[PDB]
């Protein structure tokens, strides 16, 4: 089958471990509670993509930060790095002028929850099916 699965049990706060799954980057980031908190501080009439691009959940749901996270926590974001533009792979590391990615191929700019702010990506980056199965381990797919 598909799925395959990451051990996140050595990902500090403010780490993003990537990992290649269907060809493409994942990002696994364990959130700082900087990048936590601006998450929540952001209202929905702010964002330029309002629709949480979630796998997991319906996938009507509303880009808040919490149906952003796999956690009630926050702690972990899980997101394909494929721009929503083009492809190119967001830039991490808190880059941009939103606390989150930059893509430097046309210059789109997500927050520290993945949602698009400025630039031509029209779209959140996706969150793939993503769930853990223990406490040290996400499941893929
Ligand atoms: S491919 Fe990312 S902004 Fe164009």
């Amino acid at each position: 089958l598909a799925s395959i699965f990451v051990d996140v049990s050595s990902v500090e706060p403010g780490v993003q471990l990537t990992v290649k799954f269907l060809g493409k980057p994942i990002f696994i980031r364990r959130r700082t509670e900087a990048d936590i908190e601006l998450g929540r501080s952001v209202q929905l009439g702010q964002l330029v993509d309002t629709n949480a691009r979630n796998a997991n959940i319906d996938a009507g749901a509303e880009a808040t930060d919490q149906n952003r996270t796999l956690d009630e926590a926050g702690e972990w974001l899980v997101m394909w790095g494929v721009c929503t533009h083009l492809g190119c792979v967001p830039i991490g590391g808190v880059s941009g002028d939103f606390g989150g990615w930059f893509c430097p191929c046309h210059g789109s700019h997500w927050d520290s929850a993945g949602r698009i702010r400025k630039g031509p990506a029209p779209e959140n980056l996706p969150i793939p099916l993503a769930k853990f199965i223990d406490e040290t381990t996400i499941q893929l797919g």
